[PDB]
This record gives structure tokens, sequence and C-alpha cells, in this order.
């Protein structure tokens, strides 16, 4: 086992939360109580669709023009990016830092496979960017990561939380960790180098 | 080499201590809320009782069992501890101290620390767990080439008076007896510890 390739969302950064908060603050500004339950139902729902559900709870889907709903949605996003900009190292997902440590302490190459154009900026904001020896600039965005790390895909694990990403990792011929994947953990804290080793050892045998 | 109090440094058990008391309050049927909890940070029991208007209701030996039941309840709830309750910089800080065979110690007042450390999944990373300013010494015994970290004025001075370098986690006057003061557990990394230590080390000689 030579490299571990990370994605950003739900793996390194708690983007999900930040989307929750985004949605919430807009709702304050629009005078509608938001909460996580509503949030959890609006998981995987169109941005425009989510907003309509919030508006319907507030009996306000008729109060607002399309134009205004557009701006609504625009602000949510600026709020979100704004929130993402104030990231600190206390915002690092549990288990992650310690995991990096082990991988380095053990001389495993570490990579990043995120679609975000601000990744380097973020890894820096999180104080872990020195840990990465390859960051891909925005499938096989994963095959690129392995090229950069100078290692076979067969010898890499990629950690991910998105349906699609896991497809990509798999198609890219790597051991895929989900957080339809080769190994699945509940929360990031569950990721130890030790579990990774063991499960990865088994993975390659079953082929 | 480096020593930790538990609560406020490695993890936060506040919620559990709270619940623990609230179950007792309920058993006595006396009003109890998080506001009180904070304010009351045995004297405590009397307080809720005096407040509850039941200052005469309980003996002392009964009163003692009311406490025994509480340590027992608490000791249970902390079962709900996962490594997810480890504090920001900690886990990594720990894997590093290990990598560089710096030694890892727990000098906590907590009576349940061993179970706590095991739920956090880090318990193996330690080598001295204290068992009840003597404390951090006892820990060292388990020694001026020593670091320790606290989040309270009390712990802080107990450390310096133990003659080591004292790293404070928090902010304010509660912090002004500390060698180092990071505003949160994340800020504290094996690097920063080192850089600020060799500077303390020198100022000795």
């Amino acid at each position: 086992l030579k490299a571990v390739i990370f994605d950003l969302d739900g793996v390194i950064t708690d983007t999900a939360e930040y989307h929750f908060l985004a949605w919430k603050h807009i709702a304050e500004q629009i005078d509608i109580p938001f909460d996580r339950d509503m949030n959890e139902r609006l998981k995987g729902i169109s941005r425009e669709e989510s907003l309509e559900s919030i508006l319907i709870f507030g009996g306000a889907e008729t109060k607002y023009t399309n134009a205004e709903k557009q701006e609504l949605m625009h602000r949510k996003n600026r709020d979100y990016q704004m929130l993402i900009s104030k990231l600190t190292p206390e915002d690092l997902l549990p288990g992650i830092g310690r995991l990096l440590c082990q991988l380095k302490n053990e001389n495993i190459k570490i990579g990043l496979a995120s679609s975000s154009r601000n990744a380097p900026k973020i890894l820096r904001r999180l104080a872990i960017i020195d840990d990465f020896h390859a960051i891909v600039d925005p499938p096989d965005i994963f095959l690129t990561a392995a090229a950069m790390l100078d290692v076979s895909p067969a010898d890499c694990a990629a950690i991910e939380d998105a349906e699609a990403g896991i497809s990509a990792i798999k198609s890219a011929g790597m051991f895929a960790v989900g957080v339809g994947a080769d190994l699945v953990v509940r929360q990031t804290s569950d990721l130890t180098l030790e579990l990774l080793h063991e499960e990865w050892e088994q993975y390659r045998i079953r082929e």
C-alpha cells in the first residue's frame, strides 16, 4: 500500500454542516425556522427545490418572485463560500489529522482528488496542506493523482463520501473507501491506518 | 515528557456530569437546570437540596448513597464516548508524540479516566495514568523535561508549582500563569510545543 487519495467533502471538511448553516441563516433572514430535520429531508434535493420547500413551510412560496428566489439562492451560496473561507484547523474532521500522521510516519504518499478549485487554499486554511504531496487541479481525476504520486492505481486507496466519487475511484481501478464501495465507515473517526491496511489487504486477495 | 488533564484538554465530559446530576435532582424531585449546573461549578448536593427546599430530607449516609448512585450513573453514560469526542489537535498531537517517543501521561482527577481513554481509542498511547500539585508529579514519577496541559487556573498553577512548563488551553486571566496559551486544542501541535519549549529550556540555564 503506497498512496492514499482523499476527496474534500464529508471526508476532510464538514461541508454538509456548512450547507446546513447556509440554508439556516438565509431562513433567519427570511423569517423561517429551519432545523436539521427539515435539512435531512432536503438531502439530495435540488437547490431551487429545497428553497421551495422552505418557502412552503413558511407559507411563503407565493410571496417571492423567481428573480428573488434566484437572489435568495445566490446569497445562500455566498454565505457558504464565506463560511468556507473562515475555515480553521479546529474544523478538521475527526480522525483525519491522526490518520495523516500515521500515513506520513509510515511513508505513504498522500494525495487530494477534489473538484474544488480552492482546495489548496482550504488545505492551507486547515494546516494540513504540507501533508499532501499531490493535489489534482479540476472518471480518472484519480488516475492523475496516482501519476503525480508516481504509483500504480492498484496500490492506492481513495477515501470518499459521494456516490459518484466512489464510481470514479472504482472505475479508476482503486480500492475505494466510502464514508457500493470496497470498505465503508460510518464517520471519519473510524478511519485508522490499521483498518485501512487490514481491509485493503483483504480487498486485493479477493481479486 | 508530556502530561494531560482529561477534561477540557483531551475531551469534554461536561454533558455527562450534567446529566448525572440531573438524574439525581429528578430522583429527589428538585428543580435542576443547566444554569444551576454552571453556578455549582457535596457542597453542590446541599445546594440543590437547600434550593429544592429539602435541606432536612436526607441523612448524611443516605446523602452519601445519593452520591454513590451518581458516580455509578456517570460511569455508565460515558460509555457513549467514541473517538469522535476526542478534541481537535489531540489525536494527531498524540500520534506525533508517539512517533518521537516523547512520553504520554494522564494526570487527571477523573475517577473513570481509564474507561474514558479506552472509549476514545487512544488509551494505548498512554503510559502513565494517575489513579486518584502532587498529581502531575505522581504522573512524572510514573521530570522537568516535562510538558503538561490544562484548561483551568487551578491545573495551571499546580503544573508550574510542579516545576514544569505549563501549557494553557483557554483565554483570559484564568490563563495568566502559563508558559504557553493556545486558544484551543487545535492550535497546539508538536511543532509549536517544541519551538516554545527550547526557548523555556534555555531561559532556565
